[PDB]
DNA sequence: TAAGTAGGGGAGGAT
DNA sequence: ATCCTCCCCTAC
């Protein structure tokens, strides 16, 4: 008990201890290099020549489940089926991991805050609380990944994140069902009771919205020449992969609020789309909204090694930044760069660009948020210095952190968020 | 109270 | 035209 304050040498570990968006890209980090390491020496690419089936298999609502199943003997009156619940440190202004199917009846999402989303539910509907439950998430994770190697279906399985792989099939020319449902079956038992959806189809694009139209339990299959307005009808215009809420409220404002992906697919033209939301989105969201990949997706299929390659490498701080003099924010900067090469060299890379980039309080903004030691309302400031050459030197890069600071002279009072990067990673 | 980060991509200056 | 820096956006 007792929160460890930002001036503390032990602050990140605590933090990230404690962080469930930390643990989502450690484990999104660490599963990439299982997956280098696991196929040094196989061949990977696959071609313009191949034909492929895609099979998008993902966990429903992860953490709700998960925690669920491992509840303390305090919850043992809840039921899954029946009460809305969610996974959250708090009680007011914290945000929803994950919840499950009976809360995202009554509107509730991943990511909304507790207070928001009790105020949804009608008299009578009462929200269950999970803890967060780090291991055994991971534990299933496990049991999935082992599970989907030991069925021996795929010819590669790419990790996308802790609860979500893409596995591809290469076939030479409804055994498509049986597999999804033997899939279903195994993962459910290899894992004591969590649910896993599929989305089967021969694009990436529709396997990610078959397995949104497949989502609370189940599969769907879905191929390019499947494509209905019964089908487009069903999804709003940020089940598209690359699409969220700025975008969504760019094509809004452009094409007089369609409000599925079928009165888009109705309404727009491509200059319309590349003008409103960018070229390059537009043309992926073109091509998406006829089932088909953009060029950028397709890489992870013709070189899962490249793709999969991390080129980078940081901390991003933006919750209990407090600070009341340079001293303490030199002292922070230097623990974090410590932090960081001690990442390197466990990678063993070296780097040759470093980024400094902070969230400075705006101007108008009350001095402190409504999120309790939260970031609140914030203008970003970055600035980055190619090295002279690949180093690993702590009195280098932590030299030049400082100094980058100094340059975008945020008064440490006004500082509310850090971020330290190592852009460039050269191989040792 | 309450708990990031990798990597595409665009705008606009530099070349 | 093409590249580089400092954002912005999305994912999960
Ligand atoms: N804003 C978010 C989004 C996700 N997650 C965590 C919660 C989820 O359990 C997990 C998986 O992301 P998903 O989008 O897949 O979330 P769910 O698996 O909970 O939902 P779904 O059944 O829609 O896949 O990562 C989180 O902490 N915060
Ligand atoms: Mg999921
Ligand atoms: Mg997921």
């Amino acid at each position: 008990k007792r929160i460890v304050a930002c001036d503390d040498p032990d602050f990140l570990t605590s933090y990230f201890a404690h962080s469930r968006l930390h643990h989502l890209s450690a484990w999104k980090a660490n599963l990439k290099d299982k997956f280098l390491n696991e196929n040094i020496h196989k061949y990977t690419k696959i071609t313009d020549k191949d034909t492929y089936i895609i099979f998008h298999i993902d966990f429903d609502c992860f953490f709700a489940t998960v925690a669920y199943l491992c509840r303390s003997s305090s919850f043992s009156a809840c039921d899954f089926k029946r009460d809305p619940i969610v996974v959250c440190h708090g009680t007011k202004n914290s945000d929803i991991a994950s919840c499950n199917y009976v809360a995202r009846s009554y509107g509730i999402k991943n990511g909304m805050w507790v207070s928001q989303a009790e105020k949804m539910l009608p008299n009578g509907i009462k929200l269950i609380s999970l803890p967060y439950t780090f291991e055994q998430f991971q534990l299933k994770s496990e049991a999935f990944y082992s599970t989907l190697k030991r069925l021996n279906i795929f010819n590669l399985i790419l990790p996308i994140s802790i609860d979500e792989a893409v596995c591809v099939r290469i076939i030479p020319d409804t055994l498509n069902a049986r597999l999804c449902e033997e899939i279903r079956q195994e993962i459910f038992q290899g894992t004591n009771g969590c649910t896993v959806s599929i989305g089967c189809s021969d694009s990436l694009v529709l396997a990610r919205l078959a397995l949104k139209m497949a989502k609370p339990n189940g599969y769907n299959i879905t191929f390019k020449s499947n494509l209905s307005e019964e089908f487009w009808s069903s999804f709003k215009l940020d089940d598209l992969p690359g699409v969220g809420h700025s975008t969504l409220s760019r094509l809004e404002s452009t094409f007089d609020s369609p409000h599925s992906l079928n009165d888009l697919r109705k309404r727009y033209t491509l200059d319309a789309l590349k003008a409103s939301v960018g070229s390059k989105l537009g043309m992926k969201i073109h091509l998406a909204l006829q089932g088909q990949d953009d060029e950028e997706s397709l890489k992870i299929l013709y070189d899962p090694k490249e793709v999969l390659q991390r080129k980078s490498l940081s901390i991003d701080i933006n919750w209990g930044i407090r600070f009341k003099n340079i001293t303490q924010v030199d002292l922070f900067i230097e623990r974090g760069c410590q932090y960081l090469l001690e990442k390197l060299n466990e990678i063993n890379k070296t780097t040759s660009q470093i980024t400094l980039k902070l969230m400075r309080r705006c101007k108008d903004a009350p001095i402190e948020p409504p999120k309790y030691m939260g970031m609140g309302r914030c203008d970003s400031f970055s600035r980055s210095s190619r090295l002279g050459i690949p180093t690993n030197e702590f009195g280098i890069i932590a030299t030049e952190m400082k100094s980058l600071y100094r340059t975008l002279g945020c008064p440490p009072m006004e500082l509310r968020g850090l971020a330290l990067q190592f852009n460039k990673l050269v191989d040792v």
